[PDB]
RNA sequence: UCGACA
DNA sequence: ATGTCG
């Protein structure tokens, strides 16, 4: 049931909005493949997604076939539209972000994958393995 | 009016 | 508490 051979992603923050990363790891062993250095301040689900674009862009690069687990179906949404719905100000302070945000949905217009995108099961599996 | 995922 | 979708 649950894929193994697989990268999980998962966001960390403090404040919501606030200080936002993400990281990817590899679900069969734990081990951290990347880890995004903090963004000031960010939304849960903006980091959810830029976490899913980073691994498909991770994986697309190193010509890997493995599906990606986020527990987010917010985020999961989002990368299957290509396109971010959040409600998070514009202001000199959210502008990272938000400039992470448009050139992730760039990279998903400009970009192929078949890339599966899972949802990772909670309620059965406990807490995703990329989880701070 | 919630339900659900975080 | 907030950020999001069904
Ligand atoms: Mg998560
Ligand atoms: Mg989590």
């Amino acid at each position: 049931e649950i894929i193994w051979e697989s990268l999980s992603v998962d966001v960390g923050s403090q404040g919501n909005p606030g200080i936002v990363e993400y990281k990817g790891v590899d679900t069969k062993t734990g081990e951290v493949l990347f880890e995004r250095e903090p963004i000031p301040i960010g939304t849960n689900n903006m980091g959810e997604f830029l976490a899913i674009v980073h691994g498909l862009r991770y994986l697309k690069e190193r010509n890997s076939r493995k599906p990606i687990y986020s527990n987010s179906q917010t985020a999961i949404k989002w990368v299957k539209d290509k396109k971010a719905k959040s409600t998070l100000v514009r202001n000199e302070e959210t502008a990272l972000i938000w400039k992470l945000v448009d050139e992730a949905e760039e990279w998903l217009n400009t970009h192929t994958y078949e890339t599966p995108i899972l949802k990772w099961q909670t309620d059965k599996w406990g807490e995703i393995k990329a989880d701070y």
